[PDB]
């Protein structure tokens, strides 16, 4: 599931900012993106965010 897992920013993430839903605070935190490690779990717009992992 790519909803309430925390992002994989690890020692690689340039100058260009994304969104992740995180489970605990209830929205889509921005959060940069990395071209070396890029993950599944990762969403550019905040409502796809939401509605792609959560939905209500």
């Amino acid at each position: 599931d790519f909803c309430l897992e925390p992002p994989y920013t690890g020692p690689c993430k340039a100058r260009i900012i994304r969104y992740f839903y995180n489970a605990k605070a209830g929205l889509c935190q921005t959060f940069v993106y990395g071209g070396c490690r890029a993950k599944r779990n990762n969403f550019k717009s905040a409502e796809d965010c939401m509605r792609t992992c959560g939905g209500a």
